[PDB]
């Protein structure tokens, strides 16, 4: 199920209007209060015409409104079912403006919800733009506005969230199509469970941030229950998703033909594993004891150019277990992992213990010390996230998450971890005074400046339940070594959310929940704006374009000439993200020294280390002096 984030709002004084209505199937049947009548668009006998069609409501006075409920006809007829809409807020009835959620229904009738922030409306209008099945009509049995308990402005300088983007899916997993710039999204073999799986179907779905289009797919070509999994983009720019709910299997995404294949059988079973990419464009993945079995699950690597898996046995799992309660089935899932230089891999945690695997040979693990600084060792961070800031300098931030997996209380502590030489321990130290607030299941991207957005999660991990939520996201400033609060949410994002950085330089927060029944779901997800894309009035700032580059593929040491339409302060690269239960092993950021070349035109070069500039797509973004940065370009760089 689902819930609303307000209570209901009363219908006595309401006015409703209705594009078309058949006799019998009145606009005022949807706000009745009973399920069995229902709001009927022309049909038969009075024609058929085609969506969008409109349900307009007058509340008479002014609310502060922050969701709906569209409860479908429960009569077995499918004829109706809303797929694509809109909803849009007005305080005068001609003044709509932008939608305040957009985004597809699943094509059931389960009461679909449209939940997003507080906004003081006495008009709201609800668009069909599609019937799920491709008919014309639409039908609506029972409507609902909610409302907060009160209305409090975002502060100015705080980015902004909004809009909500309907999903027919809780997006648990995600990624974002390089090629294309759509974020993909995956639940499992159901939009809204992974129970008793039978395996070998996906349901997938999309979003594109240009059409605003939120379509979903089936996926039963690669035989695989992508729930679960490790993700890494591979050297050569595909998505590799192992195991999970069918534990040994791969499937490619290949974001070019837009397709997915089938990989090759991994040689251990593993769920929830960690997957890295190597500086070679090979994929790295330790650990997994969710699925097809709980033992000691050493490393293993795959070679997109040869297509197989290889054991890696001397690239021991045992250094790097937390010490979870709930043993072995916990203890080795969602390592930090990072490619580093040579092959090598970094983990960073969440065991207290961090180690050096190293790829050669039937591969092998150093340690590389504990995470630690002067306020003492660092307990086991389960669920915290790792994040590169700055892959140049080999900067890693960490923060929050628990000792085990759950029923744990989350902790505040954050650290400022820099790699050297693979088979080095690294230097770590405590992050400014730590997070403001304590949380577990939150994510993260690092932003084109080279700051971390934090946001999410709740204060002691309890899965599928949206206890102690934390709604007020954070921002660590690297260079000045402080947080900063940012204007909060009103949805909860725990367990199963999501957090992916958008080509333009906004993010994308979704999911959580994927528990059938319960109504934690959350099918959908909200864009938060960061401050960099507002100038000093609360308008948005004019963005610095990139006029033209001298090319779109690079290897690594090579150099790119560009041209902008503006002076250009700053550039960072930032490698495409892959997300899915706290772990993003694929986003990382690499600052640029450009080179003026006078009239606007600079010049820089790649990293000449692949291990720093690991192969795939990554995201160009150029900052003027006020720190705005224009929409990315795309880069594939090849070792
Ligand atoms: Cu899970
Ligand atoms: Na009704």
């Amino acid at each position: 199920a689902s819930a609303p984030i307000g209570s209901a709002i009363s219908r006595n004084n309401w006015a409703v209007t209705c594009d078309s209505a058949q006799s019998g199937n009145e606009c005022n049947k949807a706000i009745d209060g009973n399920k069995d009548t229902f709001w009927h668009t022309f049909y038969g006998a009075n024609g058929d015409p085609k969506p969008p069609h409109t349900y307009t409501i007058d509340m008479k006075t002014t609310q502060n409104v922050n969701g709906l409920s569209m409860l479908p006809r429960q009569d077995g007829n499918q004829n109706g079912w809303i797929g694509r809409h809109e909803v849009y807020l007005s305080s005068d009835g001609t003044n709509w403006g932008s939608p305040v959620a957009s985004g597809s229904w699943f094509a059931d009738s389960t009461t679909k919800y449209s939940n997003f922030e507080t906004r003081p409306a006495r008009y709201v209008r609800l668009v069909a733009i599609t019937e799920a099945n491709g008919q014309p009509w639409t039908s609506i049995a029972e409507i609902n506005v909610f409302q907060a308990s009160s209305y409090t402005a975002p502060q100015p300088g705080l980015g902004r969230w909004g809009p909500t983007i309907d999903l027919p899916i809780v997006p648990a997993a995600a990624a974002i199509e390089p090629t294309s710039g759509r974020v993909l999204m995956w639940s499992s073999y159901r939009n809204d469970a992974f129970g008793g799986s039978p395996g070998g179907i996906t349901l997938t779905s999309s979003w594109d941030p240009s059409t605003g289009i939120v379509s979903d797919r089936t996926v039963t070509v690669t035989k695989h229950d992508m729930f679960c999994p490790g993700i890494s983009m591979d050297g050569n720019g595909q998505i590799v998703v192992t195991g999970g709910n069918d534990a040994k299997k791969t499937s490619l995404y290949d974001s070019s033909s837009d397709s997915w294949i089938p990989g090759p059988d991994m040689q251990v079973a593993r769920g929830y594993q960690s997957s890295a990419t190597m500086s070679d464009g090979r994929v790295f993945t330790i650990g997994g004891s969710h699925s097809g079995g709980v033992f000691e699950k050493n490393g293993e690597v795959y070679s997109p150019s040869s297509k197989t898996w290889t054991s890696l046995p001397n690239a021991k799992v045992n250094p790097m277990l937390t010490a979870d309660k709930q043993g072995l089935y916990r203890s080795d899932n969602h390592a930090w992992l990072f490619g580093w230089k040579k092959g090598s891999v970094f983990q960073a945690g969440p065991s207290t213990a961090m180690n050096w695997y190293y790829t050669s040979g039937s591969g092998d693990v150093k340690s590389a010390g504990k995470r630690q600084s002067n306020r003492g060792v660092a307990p086991d961070a389960m669920c915290g996230n790792a994040v590169m800031y700055d892959a140049v300098k080999g900067k890693i931030l960490t923060f929050g998450g628990s000792p085990d997996y759950q029923d744990s209380d989350a902790t505040t502590n954050a650290h400022i971890i820099t790699l050297g030489e693979p088979g080095t321990s690294p230097n770590t130290v405590f992050a400014s005074n730590g997070l403001y607030f304590a949380r577990t299941f939150h994510t993260s991207v690092v932003l084109p400046d080279g700051s971390t957005f934090i946001t999410g999660g709740q204060r002691r991990g309890i899965p599928f339940e949206d206890s102690t939520p934390v709604f007020t996201p954070e921002i660590y400033v690297p260079e000045q070594d402080t947080f900063y609060k940012q204007n909060p949410n009103s949805i909860v994002r725990v367990y199963h959310s999501i957090s992916l950085l958008l080509p333009d330089g906004r993010v994308f927060n979704g999911g959580g929940g994927l528990c059938g029944d319960c109504t934690t779901n959350h099918f959908d997800a909200q864009i938060f704006t960061p401050n960099y894309l507002y100038n000093s009035n609360g308008n948005l700032a004019t963005r610095p374009k990139i006029t033209r580059t001298s090319t779109q593929s690079v290897k690594v040491g090579g150099r790119i000439t560009i041209s902008t339409d503006s002076s250009i302060s700053k550039a960072s690269l930032i490698r495409y993200g892959t997300a899915t239960h706290t772990v993003n092993t694929d986003q990382r950021r690499i600052p640029l020294t450009l080179t003026n070349n006078g009239g606007n035109s600079y010049s820089f070069q790649v990293p000449s280390d692949s291990g720093v500039a690991l192969p795939g797509y990554w995201m160009l973004f150029v900052m003027n002096s006020a720190g705005v940065p224009s929409v990315a370009s795309t880069i594939r760089v090849t070792q």
